[PDB]
């Protein structure tokens, strides 16, 4: 795309703020920043807020999002569908053109892990290119296992394929496959889809705890096996319903956009793989690290 | 196949009949048929009654189904394996010679939305040209949401490849990847698994509606992650049986053969996009439509 | 490999004993084996015990396992990861050397059907080139459905790409995909992954039983759409959790590394295929047979 080249936007923090006990005012961009995905590999990619995937958002259950969208990109139209909203697609999840800014708003009636993405035609086109991330609704209620879980991060699973090459992300296996994490709270990392980051920087944790991870595979295109080396899940909720309830899963299947919310105890101090046990994607990529010790600091 | 060249055979109805409190009388045809699978693309089908998928079968939990099946091929056997039955494959679902009649009996035991198919080998062979379709079988005490549903479809995913190729049947990527719908009552669509009519033709609804899909996803090959924009699933039963309750899923894994009851609420009006969430797929003809009006009619 | 080159180490019994109230050892060894995979086709594959998949391992929920891999590989070497067991993946999965010995010790917590595999780097590698199997881990307080099945197996799916060809495995489609039995009583069959043995040597069984398999996809890189032809899953525990239960499945989703229990009725005399009802996968290899006799003998 002739006025991509040579851009490369900075990457602009999420705006969030709660204006009612029931509703939150979100400002996202749409924007393209280069993301190195493996090293020495640059990705134009195209992002909201230049982040791939997006920046984490988190509503409590019940809330209508009262959603802004800023499109920085020179020429193509961007989007905004959430998977957690009630919306009408052809009426709320439209086009925001160029230099242009539209605000939509809808409710957020269900507590999970929820896909959301550019919903602009050629979809598929806007997800590849790095247009997908994950809002987490919170359960009014809980989950029955909170007060259990000692430590809790999110983490998403996309591909990446040849640049904007709708041939290859139509018909062709995935150049990379890869995990990212989303911070929940102060401290914690917050990482684009990259074959490195978490191997290098494993996510922390201390002997003995249980872990809660958000999980999301945005695809676009692969299903995913997840599983943490070295534990078996002692409770899995799909789409991170409470009700969806799985017990003692050594792996998780996820559809493309498939969430759930996975708790598992690690025992012994040691570093754990975390995959998706398709072991070509791990291969490619998809392969993140989480670093158990004594204190849970490094 | 020099006999199938030029060879068109029209669509014959779906014969069905009861004939007792716990018996019905199913009549299909083996038959060689054209269906416009893509605009342009003629691919010539192998069919029951020169539709693919298959027309609709829908029995109750406990009847059993006494099944003829009239070979019209002039030269390929065909035969008959429903999923909702148990019976002896290799006494049951038996071939038919062209140009033969058989009749096959057994009972459907299970509620649900099961799968069925040619079973004569390469078993691959006769699915890819379009020997598939959908058996729902009425759950005998119901789902416990029946009264909370307002209106209802049948969707079907399947794939198309190069034609009568095996070789692409084994080891290529899907050409089209398609929804089709077939009618539950007077007035709903009938349609052929093909990457057009559901976009131009949605399927219609009132804007508030609880809205129940029968699902399956008959392959051949892939896996489907089926997704309804602008909602989430309300309730999910995995299969069709009423047992196996999910709630609140964004998006239900299905694997190759594998079916679902949906329900899902359409709360504004607009259009509202059907896909398998496997992007690659969806770019490749599987999107269908959902128009939701305020009065339910176009 | 050139130290590979005409080595084709015997089969190895797997050597197990109880030690203990709930304490088990069991020595593996890591072995070079010629495997005919399809009619023709030597794979020489890198093994457990010069199977592969490897020879079953069966204990009870509560057991710690002390587990000894004794490597036979000349030059590579090899490592043990079991998904039933709480571990330190970077303590006790780790690469013993050739020609060299490891114990290593944890406990096997949950209940089900799970895979084990080697762990050492490239993970696909050593997967793909036949270092998978399962282990059963018996719930200390059954199945509900106990007392209703007749009659029990072990299936085990993988796939097999062109030899240790490392290109293949990350981007190829499987050229071979294959059901193995694993005996869990004297008499049961014991087999490889292969596309023939349990086509022309079917699993037996006896009109109007209830059979349990116990199943496996090791993949490594495909899901599985498990299906028995002819029956209906009366019950389903998924990875084998009797907590994970579905009743009236057609067909059952496993992820790569997936297991489940699965029990149906077989009501007629005659031949059942069991698939994956991803047909391209099928066609490759992946039907096996059960025959089902008056007597239950052949
Ligand atoms: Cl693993
Ligand atoms: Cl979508
Ligand atoms: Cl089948
Ligand atoms: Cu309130
Ligand atoms: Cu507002
Ligand atoms: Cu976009
Ligand atoms: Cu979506
Ligand atoms: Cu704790
Ligand atoms: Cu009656
Ligand atoms: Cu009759
Ligand atoms: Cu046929
Ligand atoms: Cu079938
Ligand atoms: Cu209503
Ligand atoms: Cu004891
Ligand atoms: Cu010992
Ligand atoms: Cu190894
Ligand atoms: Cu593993
Ligand atoms: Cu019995
Ligand atoms: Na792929
Ligand atoms: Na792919
Ligand atoms: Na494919
Ligand atoms: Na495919
Ligand atoms: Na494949
Ligand atoms: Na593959």
């Amino acid at each position: 795309i002739a006025a991509h080249k040579g851009v490369n936007q900075a990457p602009v923090p999420l705006k969030m703020e709660r204006v009612g006990p029931h509703d939150v005012h979100i400002e996202m961009t749409a924007q393209i920043t280069d993301i190195e995905i493996d090293k020495g590999k640059i990705y134009k990619a195209w992002t909201f807020n230049g982040q791939a995937p997006g920046p984490l958002v988190v509503v409590n259950e019940g809330d209508t999002i009262h959603f802004t969208l800023k499109n920085m990109d020179p020429v193509v139209p961007h989007s905004m569908n959430f998977h957690a909203v009630h919306a009408s697609p052809s009426k709320d999840f439209i086009d925001v053109m160029p230099n242009k800014s539209g605000t939509f708003t809808y409710p957020a009636n269900k507590p999970g892990v929820f896909m959301y993405h550019c919903g602009t035609k050629p979809v598929l086109q806007h997800i590849a290119n790095g247009m997908h991330g994950v809002i987490i609704v919170k359960p009014k209620n809980g989950y029955p296992t909170d007060k259990e879980v000692d430590r809790e991060y999110v983490l998403i699973q996309n591909e990446w394929y040849k640049y904007n090459d709708m041939n290859d992300f139509q018909n062709g296996v995935p150049s990379y496959v890869v995990f990212s994490s989303k911070a929940l709270k102060p401290g914690d990392p917050n990482t684009n889809g990259d074959t490195f980051t978490l191997k290098e920087k494993p996510l922390l944790a201390k002997v003995g705890e249980k872990i809660r991870l958000y999980i999301n595979n945005v695809g676009p295109n692969e299903v995913s096996s997840f599983h943490v080396v070295g534990t078996v899940f002692d409770d899995v909720y799909l789409d991170g319903n409470p009700n969806n309830h799985l017990q003692g899963m050594q792996t998780v299947m996820l559809p493309a956009s498939g969430g759930a919310v996975v708790e598992f105890t690690v025992t012994r101090p040691g570093t754990y793989p975390i995959v998706t046990h398709q072991f070509n994607h791990a291969q490619k990529g998809a392969v993140a690290m989480l670093k158990v010790t004594e204190t849970g600091e490094d």
